[PDB]
């Protein structure tokens, strides 16, 4: 007998079906920083890598697997081929094509368009009852396009959207006040990035409106210009992506935090984007942050924030601009 | 009054001093998971980062912070300069030199060393008391040099070791025999990399030797070949390099293991890099790693593994070789 | 030699200083909850038991030390005499008597006074430093009692206060929304339990304020009775009492995370009773629980929440209370 | 409309099926400190409980109910009626009844089986397909009885049996050596409590075996005494029963910690009372402790340990008892 057998006798030969499987597709640095945050939340008992680069694929995966004795994730696996990413229950896409040199934001809309007309399908082949978590930008844009491919209703597909904004709004208003982010709430909705909008009538501290105490909260008679903390919450991000190239640990961290509250079925609400059709005046099929209760169904319901005429309609102006661009991509 | 001073009463204006702080120097891939992998494990309560790249420094600090709403860190911190690095528990040493074209290995150690020579001093002057955890390569020379630079006493200056290599061990071991790593027992000591040395005599499942039910474990006759477990453990960290350019992940979850037995004073036992003069028949000043007991106070004890004539043959010739390198290098 | 001098080599014997301990003062129900929660969260690296009842002091120490194995809390002790309390970060008092048949509620308080006048003096001895969190009731009247008796500034004596009772507010508040507690948020403000206030202005989901939204809200003409949701705040505690006998696992876990906020320094926001006096109103030296800021200094800041003239009068009138009771016990 | 209505938009009529469900039956002491590590271990998405004391039951429930703001499980319920334990992953029993002064051992033993004949059938009547762990005393006894009634396969009827037992076994080694338990490894085999095997030849620290560095070891001829660490394994028991009056905390983590193995398909090796017939000359229907492979369906896999003759005969004369009490229990 094999040193194996001498040692050990098997009592089941196991049928090896995974229960609370996650798959990341991208290990860039953005699809890595996820891998690693839900490998140390414990969030999955099988982690599933796809990338189209298979050294740097294999190379990220052997890496991970031998931190495996710091690990409570006992399987990690990893593949071109979407067969290693069967029955997940959670599919994050942090794919995308590199910007070249030269090359405008708007080329790479179709490139990264043409990369989820490939994996897309793929995914649905071998986990059609999965959740979709849209991480590749543009964010807004993509998700949509997802749902698109996918076919999912739209519970099942959800946008990482406004979450790493409003993390980032609610670090700088905590510096700010000297208070956690964690007790410092306030929302950033609509568009990932340049044009999300504050809603300064939810900022508050201990359920204390900042707005009611100081009624120039966010305009531009401010006298302490807290609309900069806005405009920081956009700024900010390129800065990182100036000084060191990229961001991943923010929105790597701030992932798993979704992942948590699918996989959990927490319930808790979070600003992510979803297909907003039929709010806000909204006629077209397009996907915007909103507060979303997430849980194991994915977005299961959605807060009805109540905005003023002026956010209403930036609300209402991005719906029109996205499904602009939408209607010129090809699928 | 401001809108602070309205909504909030200040009881003190203390000067905040750091209770559980931790530093990593150089944020290259493998500081930087390092310093995810403290944060996600809350063993800190202040990270401090420090490099000599200006902007990296700042955009790596940033992206952390932009995530501190998912932490429960409240302070990270960066600069050039080592005032930020005041009154840290544990300070880990992730910096070096990237090797030029045609340069020989002996002149990118001494770079290496120079490197060190400029970090040690500065780090003792701003955290007199701190644990020292070197992770650089080559780590067992670059531990001794932090060791000699920094005048501490041995208990306070620890080498990364064979940690890594004896978790890549355990992972190995546990894929061979379909058992989870932490149930998979086995020690790999002396040098980090090469040659580094099996301990075929403690590799044990529930306390069942191996090596007692397979007598020709490790040896050239094992028709089961267990040897090559011990080659993967060397060969696949070249594998990851060659395939991802560096290895970052299981390093980083292997240091924040040392430091969560450091910072919560666990005396658990790893295998990590110790001046060992005196002890395993080494006779000169050198670092190899050994079983240590690890607490708030560094290595306060070692494990005296029982060794074969050529298991203690080749630490000795490690040894040799470490005390013949070390006087060639110019302090 | 013995067989650990045969197995283990000693570098350092060194005097063993206690950097993140805790004190639990009485190990009933209440108290071993809190070091359960305590431990399970890793906020301390020791954690000292203290109790008149010896045996049963001794046993509950020894059943922690049993599952020591899947704990990362290395020391735990327990003693009658204090110097097993030395050097507390933090010490919790749950301490109290038993109502005995016939015995009026005021010399029950007495009863609880005469308890603290022997525990504060001897807590302070061997802890001068350290922060005071108080569970026993009445909380804040004994919170009162701790900080005439320590002489601590107000900022390291902090009562439990309505802590619980904001908790419970929450999970009510859930039941009735389909939401996760942590994204319903609401405040239960000055005395702990029947007198205790809810602020209605502050309840809100993702900043929506439910006031706003219902301006009933809480009112008798409110035809949804959300009044009821406070009125389960205080009913509920009393149900649990009638059905179990006590209650023990919330307090628990709620004093843990007020302890995980000081250990940690997070300066999270949490409702504690703190010395109010100049504040809210109240002219009088007495305990009541508004938003605090908590960190390695104890109640560092705290939030000035704007009330209606309904809500200030009923803190007025718990101060007025507190005081009366406060000039009848004997000190 | 509602004001929850007017809050939140609901997207989906959810089906409401658990995913990682656990249920504790018996809600003691034990059953309540499994609760508790289970909850603050993140095991669950759902917890129930079941007790036929109704009052209490609901008392339990409640009290974990209000601490959910400190939780991750968002569902937990309770019920006499088993249709709350419905679709359990895992079904955890700790129903036992009072032992009545006077009253001897051997009449407990009938009144558990008349009680676990009325709880199995119920528990496979709604979960199936659900792994049974068995905590109620005489254990061995009662997982032998829960196998029986339930018609379960061996893989998913565990008995608590001797991994309280060793995590004792490895404290005491800890305290001797002033090493972590978590380092300290050994094993305690056979019948949980008065009649279990210490495993001289597994004793060990970074693979080093006590047994070869002190063949004394365990014999009566020990100057040391190691015999005697054995002996407090079981005397200590005793001890916290006569301190505290039972013993609460170290089993609740340790069956947390088996939770934990099961839940995330960890395959870590755990001694818990398995149905040991085929092993050891054993031919009768009984259950022993053995180093066990956990996971996600049950024990799949063991551990052959090579015994001594000594070893394999008192586990044999344990079999043999087993199976003279078990021929005459009534079913
Ligand atoms: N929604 C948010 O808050 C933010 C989203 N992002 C976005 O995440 C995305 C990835 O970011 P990085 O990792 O820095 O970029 P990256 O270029 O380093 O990594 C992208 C990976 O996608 C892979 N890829 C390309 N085609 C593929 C295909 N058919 N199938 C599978 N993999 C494929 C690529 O090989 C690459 O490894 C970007 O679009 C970035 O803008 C970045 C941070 C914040
Ligand atoms: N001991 C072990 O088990 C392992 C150790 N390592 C070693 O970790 C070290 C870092 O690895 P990588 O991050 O991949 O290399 P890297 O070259 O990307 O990172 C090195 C960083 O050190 C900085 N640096 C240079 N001089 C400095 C100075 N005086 N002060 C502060 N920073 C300085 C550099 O700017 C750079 O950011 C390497 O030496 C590597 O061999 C890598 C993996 C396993
Ligand atoms: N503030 C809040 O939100 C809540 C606070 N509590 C309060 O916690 C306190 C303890 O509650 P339980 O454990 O259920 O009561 P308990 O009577 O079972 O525990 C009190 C323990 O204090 C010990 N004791 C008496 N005098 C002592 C002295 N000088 N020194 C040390 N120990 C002494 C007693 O031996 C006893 O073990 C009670 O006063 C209770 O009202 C209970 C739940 C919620
Ligand atoms: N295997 C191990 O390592 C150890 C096991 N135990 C055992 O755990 C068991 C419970 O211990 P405790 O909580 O201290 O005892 P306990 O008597 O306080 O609690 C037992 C609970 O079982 C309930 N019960 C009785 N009949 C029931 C029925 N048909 N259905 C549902 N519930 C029923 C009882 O009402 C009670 O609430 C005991 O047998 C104890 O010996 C204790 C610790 C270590
Ligand atoms: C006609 C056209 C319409 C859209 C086009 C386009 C485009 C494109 C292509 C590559 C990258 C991006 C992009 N990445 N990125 C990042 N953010 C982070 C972070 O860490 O936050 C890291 S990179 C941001 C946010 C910015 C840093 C703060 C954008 C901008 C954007 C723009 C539009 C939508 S949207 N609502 O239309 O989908 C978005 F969601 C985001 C955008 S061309
Ligand atoms: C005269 C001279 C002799 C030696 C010289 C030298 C040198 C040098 C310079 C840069 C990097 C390294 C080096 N990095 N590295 C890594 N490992 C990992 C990981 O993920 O494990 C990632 S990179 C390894 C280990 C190998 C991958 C498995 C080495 C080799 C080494 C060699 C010698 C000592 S030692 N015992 O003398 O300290 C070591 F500890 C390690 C080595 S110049
Ligand atoms: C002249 C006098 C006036 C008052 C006297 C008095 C008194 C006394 C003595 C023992 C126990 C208590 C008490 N315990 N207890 C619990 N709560 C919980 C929980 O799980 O929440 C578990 S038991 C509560 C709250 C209630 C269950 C919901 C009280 C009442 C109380 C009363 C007064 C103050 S106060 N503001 O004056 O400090 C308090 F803080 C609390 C009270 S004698
Ligand atoms: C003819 C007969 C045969 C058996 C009978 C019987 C019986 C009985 C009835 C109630 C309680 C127990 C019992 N509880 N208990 C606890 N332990 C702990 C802990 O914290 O460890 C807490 S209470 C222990 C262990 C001891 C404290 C250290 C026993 C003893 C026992 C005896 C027999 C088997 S077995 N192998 O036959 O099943 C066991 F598993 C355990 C036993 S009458």
């Amino acid at each position: 007998a094999t040193l194996k057998d001498q040692l050990i006798y098997n009592l089941l030969k196991e049928e090896q079906t995974p229960q609370n499987k996650i798959t990341v597709v991208g290990v860039g640095a953005v699809g890595m920083a996820c891998a690693i945050s839900i490998l140390m939340k414990d969030l999955a008992d099988e982690l599933a890598l796809v990338d189209v680069i298979e050294d740097k694929l294999k190379g990220e995966m052997m890496d991970l697997q031998h931190g495996s004795l710091f690990l409570r994730t006992p399987k990690i696996v990893s593949g071109k081929d979407y067969n290693v990413t069967a029955n997940s229950k959670l599919v994050i896409i942090t794919a995308g094509a590199r910007q070249q040199e030269g090359e405008s934001r708007l080329n790479l809309v179709q490139r990264n368009v043409n990369i989820f007309k490939f994996i897309i399908p793929n995914v649905v082949k071998y986990s059609p009852n999965c959740k979709l978590l849209i991480v590749s930008n543009p964010v807004d844009i993509l998700t949509y396009v997802a749902w698109k491919i996918s076919g999912f209703p739209k519970n099942r597909v959800i946008g990482s959207g406004c979450n790493l904004d409003s993390a980032r709004f609610r670090y700088l208003m905590g510096e700010r006040l000297g208070v956690h982010p964690l007790s410092c709430h306030g929302w950033v909705l609509g568009e990932h990035g340049d044009s999300s909008v504050p809603v300064w009538s939810g900022m508050n501290v201990a359920g204390v409106s900042l707005k009611t105490l100081h009624p120039d909260l966010g305009t531009d008679k401010d006298k302490e210009q807290w609309k900069e903390v806005h405009k920081q919450v956009v700024e900010s991000a390129y800065e990182v992506i100036k000084l060191k190239g990229y961001t991943s640990w923010a929105i790597g961290l701030s992932v798993a935090d979704l992942a948590e509250s699918i996989m959990k079925n927490l319930r808790r609400v979070h600003p992510v984007s979803t297909m907003i059709k039929g709010l806000y005046g909204i006629k077209d099929d397009v996907f915007l942050s909103v507060p979303c209760i997430l849980g194991q169904n994915g977005i299961s319901d959605l807060v009805k924030v109540t905005l003023t005429s002026e956010e209403e309609a930036r609300l209402k102006k991005s719906a029109d601009t996205l499904w602009g661009i939408q209607k010129e991509l090809q699928f």
